[PDB]
């Protein structure tokens, strides 16, 4: 009885981080139930239905075209509509071909063509570009090449098969499309800019917690956690990012999204968010080990340092909130600015000479820390451009 | 015409970068002809065919299952497999309440338990022990469910549709697996195995190479080429690593992999090695950047900073040896003891006061490099022991 406990709590948790999940799976009822029902009341003109397969072939599409974004679902149903438009077109002229030939040579032909169709489309599946965008459109032209020639039936019967193929795969892919964009809609757009707006926060929690932590049993876990968790889950988020932006491509146009949005950019900017974090992860590696400084020499930098993770944090901020309200901003402009500024009083207060007094070891440790963080300085100097950048070039409101 | 070249010379350079592309490509020309073959020279006893779609049928499964490596299609045929087995039982069962309810609430009764388990079993793709491994099962188990209940048949027709689906998925699912396994193996166990010795390798030339260009137009880009574009093939591929090791799990016990193969070990290094790929970046960077410290001041840490800097690529090389090679080794230990020596060794030359007259501005890039090395040191020294670790627990031959 106890793993039923443990699923059942799985079960809520994945429903409480979420609720956009629950309502999916309702649709995907709501899309088998309408297109089941269409096809026992007949409503406007009675089809042929020359097999007896026109209805599971319709189930079979829904079921598989459905997914949870719009420009998944948009994408599968328009790859496997298309690929089975030329397929059965490919299939009848072979199967064409082969009667043609002769009597006893036919499936000697026919098993020839789709063994070479097979193979080049098998092949072409390796294409990065391919690979990325039309995988599933060459599966289903090798799955209806392969379902036209390889099942023996008549000439006749092969072009009625096509057609009904073909119509009950564009029946189920519209079915399945429109529920999907008009009932409770999952852009995937919108989860990529949401989690573009979502990891810039992380990172700005980071710098102001450093900013605190550097100078000074449970609560330490809890801290730690508050501190690693976050830029590294920023880590570990490359492949979601690179597919949604791939979903998103495949999106039509709705509000504050124009025609030609530049989700690429969107990953560029996600990829300068990720070099953020590698230093931040040294940053905070150096935090958690044994060997620390003692207090006051960290201290007699102590201003600099603090004011330049503050402003860091500031600017990332900013940016954070002016892509969550979709407007161009002009704060990350003053927040980069003082950045700038504290690194060259940190420098003027350097040549001073002030940490000419301590053992060098302190001086590798304390070096180190205030190298990565002018590093991550100038990462958010870069970053504030190209999110500028995309903001201007995304026609964002210009209203500010 | 131009761009039928971009593609043709896009299909040669697929085609050497693996071979082994290409023959896949003709092993699944090869299942869908054996396939077509068992089905129309019937071998030993002509199948019932009650229903005349089993040929459709069983080179339908050879396309879906038909993966690349062979824990992919062990996987995708063992889920569709065991995934139309329950569900053509319970596809039954409901269409016996179906018939012993009533007569108009038949049509009515079917299309409710299509809701209610086509919308429990969405839900269950997103738990994410399910997502992993079984996705491709649970997909199945709402079309099967969903086919032999939305398909108007009656009540011992449905008896033969469920065996019909489910005979003509293990044969189909057979062909493609005896195929896979006998006549050009991919195994994704040794596509992973080899993965991982060759990331050592990418990483211990950027150490040997670093030494020498530290302290010293177009061999500036080729150069800048073998050390950006090599270490940050190990920085990107943290989902190919990640992906194969879930293959590798289905897979049998072939020579040299027995049957507990701690494929989870092969990703913990894995993550260690992309820790060193974080530090390295940051090595880089000071070497493509444009303010670089005046050459003698470097030099006079040039006797540790190349002894450290080598002893740790001697290290990573040894342990991309004892992969290929499948042997406990035991050669790391004397290249990681040197490197701890070298750390010391250092502490003792900064202990004794020489970096104290170069100005403190360049302090901060000469002790950050100083940092970044003393820390991949510090890290080879972890991976040596996870090795040393994986190479127990996969019972590698001690003959060394």
């Amino acid at each position: 009885m106890e793993k039923v406990r443990e699923i059942v709590r799985e079960g809520i948790r994945v429903g409480n981080e979420d609720p956009r999940r629950i309502i999916h799976a309702f649709k995907v009822g709501l899309a088998l139930v309408l297109v089941s029902s269409f096809y026992y009341y007949q409503p406007f003109g009675p089809f042929t239905d020359y097999f007896g397969i026109n209805a599971m072939w319709a189930v079979m599409t829904v079921v598989v075209v459905f997914e949870f974004s719009v420009g998944a679902t948009l994408g599968k149903g328009l790859n496997r509509g298309v690929a089975t438009l030329v397929a059965g077109g490919l299939g009848i002229g072979a199967h064409q071909l082969a009667r043609l030939s002769g009597a006893t040579v036919e499936p000697i032909l026919l098993v020839m063509l789709v063994f070479v169709q097979a193979a080049l489309s098998t092949f072409v599946r390796f294409f990065p570009w391919v690979k990325t965008k039309f995988d599933y459109g060459i599966l289903i032209f090798i799955l209806t090449f392969a379902l036209i020639s390889l099942s023996g039936f008549r000439d006749e019967e092969i072009m009625d098969l096509a057609e009904s193929r073909l119509s009950t795969v564009v029946i189920g892919g519209v079915s399945c499309i429109l529920i999907s964009i008009f009932v409770c809609p999952v852009w995937a757009g919108q989860d990529l800019h949401s989690l573009l707006a979502s990891n810039f926060d992380t990172l700005s929690h980071f710098l102001q917690d450093f900013g605190d932590e550097y100078f000074e049993d449970y609560k330490v876990v809890e801290k730690r956690k508050k501190n690693l968790e976050r830029y590294k889950s920023v880590l570990d988020s490359k492949s979601d990012e690179e597919a949604l932006a791939n979903y998103a491509e495949w999106e039509p146009p709705h509000g504050q999204f124009r025609f030609r949005h530049p989700w690429k950019q969107y990953v560029a900017v996600g990829a300068l968010l990720r070099q953020c974090a590698y230093r931040i992860d040294a940053l905070n590696s150096y935090i958690n080990s044994d060997f620390q400084i003692p207090v006051d020499i960290k201290k007699k930098l102590e201003t600099p340092l603090r004011r330049m993770s503050s402003e860091s944090g500031n600017s990332m901020k900013e940016m954070s909130i002016s892509l969550k309200q979709m407007i161009k901003s002009s704060s990350s402009d003053i927040h980069v600015s003082n950045s700038q500024a504290a690194c060259k009083s940190l420098s003027t207060l350097l040549k001073s000479g002030i940490l000419n007094d301590v053992e060098p070891l302190q001086m590798i440790s304390l070096m180190t820390t205030v190298s990565m963080l002018i590093d991550i300085v100038n990462l958010t100097e870069k970053i504030s451009e190209s999110v500028h950048e995309l903001a201007s070039a995304a026609r964002f409101k210009n209203k500010m």
